[PDB]
């Protein structure tokens, strides 16, 4: 048995299960209707449900709890998946969280490449929209891991909302990426995750997003990676990106921790860059 | 019959007396390469400072047949501005010495490198794209494919003219440790076809080393895993400070389907009307 929540908990017969929408962290996640969360108790609202796989383990089920768990203490902010009930009783632990139709950023930024069309305005506005919710959840002392576009989900109306928050070097992803290639420095050898690690993984999403969901390092092996970065490497330029946008990133990727932006600083330049980003190209 | 004396030709044939050998230049193909002062080339006692290759003392007979092809296939050739051109021999009574022009500011990759902002301006840098075309346009019309076009392989002279140079295993490096497969068409790559549309191909890697700048093509990516991204149909990303035509051109010169690749005389022809339309004011 699993302890209940009132402030949280819903009636099973208040979520009508749909369509499975794939796997997620620490189990798979399925599309869902739940009947009444707030008044109204008859508006039906359209949610994404995680619940543990067939082969899951009683290690797999703490890992969800401890996920539901720490969403209850982070709260909500409007660029991050935020927690909105669950079925912990009477049968299987569904935990309902927000909904992102639009799926990942990096499917959603390859399905708009020019042969619907995003903007420069546009794509500045999903760098502030990530950096706002990274800000967010590092004031409540969280330290994500494994920031990249696959793990930022986009919604109905266009809102970039930062999933799966708080290791194999030769495993690699669904679409067939290594995830070594977001890493730090000091995380990859050192082993040393702070804000500052996260804030390198921002820079890595940053040159994602302005190659349009671009492959970071294509054919480049985990131990020539390794090669790259001890000797002080760094990725090229992304084609139709300021120098100012391309000094940020370069910014995010600086050898010594202590000297990139924080989170509060990207917020800052991010909102600023926005409002002089023309939407005419 | 070489192993004992070389035959004649005195069309090109220089007295020894006449060449004073310098500083060396580095190592070159089928031989190594030293700087020199030849006394009156034309006509008379003037001096011309030249390029001198001879091939190194652990050479072999094979060695000397690969150094005498290469000066014969020059004289077959004939002159252009944009090849490094024939100027004379020393082929009796000692060790064959191949006389050709001198590019006092080295490879056009070292060239671009040193000229890296923290100058060339953008007309500049197509009018080097022009220059390698109508210099492989040449050799091309003198049916010679090149097997090795790349930066590398470009000689820039003291008026910035560029000289296409040494015009014709996967493991086998450079000596700034970079991958020769890395410019290799795929035709040439798998199929092992070499062909005027193979040296198209690695005209476009070309073009990418130029408007990057001397970048180095596909950094930390393997010989295996590059075999990978050209059978994907991976293109290099378009460089910054590079126009959308000139990366159509890149991405032309990278068609799978030789056949529809731009020959050298469109390349030629394209670039002259670019050089026009590209300002000099940045
Ligand atoms: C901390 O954030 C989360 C995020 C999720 C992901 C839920 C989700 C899926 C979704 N929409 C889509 C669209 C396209 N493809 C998928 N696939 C499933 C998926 C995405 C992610 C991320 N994890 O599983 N979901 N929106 N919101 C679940 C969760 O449960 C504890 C907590
Ligand atoms: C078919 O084209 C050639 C090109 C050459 C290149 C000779 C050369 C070198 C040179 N100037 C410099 C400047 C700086 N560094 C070097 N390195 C030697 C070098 C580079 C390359 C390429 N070949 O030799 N050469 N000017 N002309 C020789 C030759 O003799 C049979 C035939």
């Amino acid at each position: 048995e699993l302890p209940e929540d009132p402030r949280w908990e819903l009636p099973r017969d208040r979520l009508v299960l749909g369509k499975p929408l794939g796997e997620g962290a620490f189990g798979q996640v399925v599309l869902a209707e739940a009947i009444g969360l707030d008044d109204k108790p008859n508006r039906v609202t359209k949610v994404a449900v995680k619940m543990l796989k067939s082969d899951a383990t009683e290690k797999d089920l703490s890992d969800l709890i401890s996920e539901m768990e720490m969403m209850k203490m982070i709260g909500k902010h409007k660029n991050i998946i935020n927690l909105l009930g669950a079925c912990t009783q009477d049968g299987p632990l569904y935990v309902i969280v927000e909904y992102a139709s639009k799926g990942n950023l990096r499917e959603y930024l390859q399905a708009r490449r020019p042969p619907e069309q995003l903007s420069s305005k546009d794509l500045v506005s999903c760098a502030y929209q990530v950096a706002r919710g990274m800000e967010y959840l590092a004031s409540k002392k969280c330290i994500h891991r494994d920031l990249a576009a696959r793990n930022v989900l986009v919604t109905e109306d266009n809102v970039m909302k930062i999933a799966d928050f708080g290791i194999d070097y030769y495993k690699k992803t669904t679409n067939g990426r290594l995830p070594v290639k977001w890493m730090a420095p000091e995380a990859l050898f050192d082993r040393i995750y702070t804000h500052q690690s996260d804030v390198w993984s921002f820079g890595v999403l940053l040159w994602e997003i302005f190659t349009l969901g671009g492959s970071p390092y294509p054919g480049v092996p985990v131990e020539e990676l390794f090669k790259l970065l001890k000797e002080g490497h760094r990725m090229d330029k992304p084609s139709n990106c300021t120098n100012e946008l391309y000094m940020m990133m370069r910014d995010c990727w600086h050898a010594v921790p202590s000297q990139r932006p924080t989170f509060k600083q990207l917020v800052e330049d991010l909102d600023r860059i926005v409002a002089l980003t023309s939407n005419q190209e």
